[PDB]
């Protein structure tokens, strides 16, 4: 399929060939921090990083994906709601046109400018990332917000490859990469049951978003819409919004990880 | 020389060190009874890069393999700190028997041995020498170790332990992912301590991680083959090198997890 986020192919058509886009566990959402209850059950959470774990950086025409070698546990995502280990796979980023909007989690009606997805997967049970996608318990993300703010220097790596990956499909090497240093000082999460947020939308993906923001400069986050969502030799369309609007609840609650 | 042998050892450590007899010593005793959980504490951030090892020597005291602390590629964060601290080196305890070799003992229960990863406040200060000195300075982790399956990532440290038998024998050694070596779990407890050999310095913010990591019996022994003397002197074996627990004269043990 040719899903994206232009006018004819974007959100609000998906459901046209993914109906799950209207289901029941959709995400992103809203999130009303009056109506979050703090769960003391949730245990420490665990983030293991190894920097030689990162593969390529590639334009997947919907964002650019930093692909980790996975076949192995040197970089896993314990603790919090999770049971056993969840293997960092891949990390993208989603943006809107304009700098006061883009994120896809919305907390008591605030956007940020962007957010990073760090998507795991629970090689415990599960073969493949692919196969994982299709359970309940098969994926874990971490949602981090970027805010504007001064420069980010640890998202110098990534930024330095655009010009390389302009086009839809290319890739490049992108290895020692660290990850953990773009993470904001504090974890402190929301956690709630959801959904991929591009189709096919698979109601899999335990989400941990996180409250404190990171910073990015306009400067820095104007080179991400500059990707294009086209190949080689297509007509050039620009990358300059790739963000879901927040879906119901439906019933599902949230749970902080802090009082 | 300070040492722990009868003569020298941590019972006689005040005689040369008056702070031995300090208000913020350590190891000390966790009791988990005493232990308060906070809320507050971070999860640990650890970044341990395998290229910064460096090399590792016989101090006389223990091994200790020294990282290149030149910039920020090996740090801890998060925990109970405040800011960004860098790995400088890394040394073991243990005793003449496994069932008594750490220098922390979590009710009662004393490890076969026990790892310290040592590491320095470069946000505040300039150096690792300016930061010993200082409360906030240094952030030591301790991993305690029973005996169990051979830990192929310590075998790569005992192989090296014939070429530095004796005091001041120094070796490249490099291509250590002291990450991977840590426990599946890092819920710690911590306080505020001091260094556990001369000069015993109240610097430390000490990080003791709750799960041990094993190594085997054959493995610990070697360490014990170690000298705690120079090449031309007569020769003592470095069997044990463990300071015993320290008052805790009113500080909080914390713990990150309950
Ligand atoms: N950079 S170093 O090799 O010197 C060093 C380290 F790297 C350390 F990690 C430590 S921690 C204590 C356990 O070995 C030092 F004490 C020292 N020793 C210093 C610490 C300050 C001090 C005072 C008097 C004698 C020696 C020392
Ligand atoms: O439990 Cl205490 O030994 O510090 O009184
Ligand atoms: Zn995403
Ligand atoms: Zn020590």
């Amino acid at each position: 399929l040719s899903w994206g986020y232009r006018e004819h192919n974007g959100p609000i058509h998906w459901k046209e060939f993914f109906p799950i886009a209207d289901g029941d566990q959709q995400s992103p959402i809203e999130i009303k921090t009056k109506e979050v209850k703090y769960d003391s059950s949730l245990r420490p959470l665990s983030i293991k990083y190894d920097p030689s774990s990162a593969k390529i950086i590639s334009n997947s025409g919907h964002s650019f994906n930093v692909d980790f070698d996975d076949t192995e546990n040197k970089s896993v995502l314990r603790g919090g709601p999770l049971t056993g280990s969840y293997r960092l796979r891949q990390v993208h980023l989603h943006w809107g046109s304009a700098d006061d909007h883009g994120s896809e989690h919305i907390v008591d009606g605030v956007s940020y400018a962007a957010e990073l997805h760090v998507v795991h997967w629970n090689s415990d049970k599960y073969p493949s990332f692919v196969e994982a996608a299709h359970e309940p318990d098969g994926l874990a993300v971490l949602g981090v917000f970027l805010q504007i703010g001064e420069p980010n220097s640890q998202l110098q790596k990534i930024t330095d490859t655009l010009d390389s990956i302009k086009e839809k499909g290319k890739q490049t090497r992108f290895t020692n990469f660290d990850l953990l240093s773009l993470l904001p000082p504090s974890w402190d999460y929301w956690t709630y049951p959801g959904s991929l947020t591009v189709p096919p939308l698979l109601e899999s993906v335990t989400w941990i978003v996180l409250k404190q923001p990171i910073n990015i400069s306009s400067q820095q986050l104007a080179k991400f819409r500059s990707l294009l969502c086209t190949a080689e030799g297509e007509a050039a369309a620009f990358l300059v919004s790739n963000h879901r609007p927040p879906q119901p609840l439906k019933g599902r609650k949230v749970r902080a990880s802090f009082h």
